[PDB]
């Protein structure tokens, strides 16, 4: 004669609505529609116009963004190129900050 117990653990998995921006599990089919309202805004760099998922990384990015240079932080006004803003801003605000340097290259 003898006795004795035992346990386990439980798991839980199945149909899931993730995300098409990260991929990231919502709890309901609401914080899918949702979740992507502000995972759509949640981090818009002001120079490339760009979209992340949270606002650091966007914070980050913005160090290393090549449109920043090409925006008139004075007036908050991006362009296309350097020589085509460098006129804007010599012409307006009259910088003649450091220009890159001249190539062939087309315009
Ligand atoms: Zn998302
Ligand atoms: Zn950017
Ligand atoms: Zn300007």
């Amino acid at each position: 004669g003898s006795s004795g117990s035992s346990g386990a653990s439980p798991v839980e998995n199945k149909e899931v609505y993730q995300c098409r921006l990260c991929n990231a599990k919502l709890s309901s089919l609401l914080e899918q529609g949702s979740h992507e309202r502000l995972c759509r805004n949640a981090a818009v760099c002001p120079y490339c116009s760009l979209r992340f998922f949270s606002p650091e990384l966007k914070q980050e990015h913005e160090s290393k963004c090549e449109y920043k240079k090409l925006t008139c932080l004075e007036c908050m006004r991006t362009f296309k190129s350097s020589f085509s803003i460098w006129r804007h801003q010599v012409e307006v605000h009259n910088q003649n900050n450091m220009a890159p340097t001249s190539g062939p290259s087309s315009g």
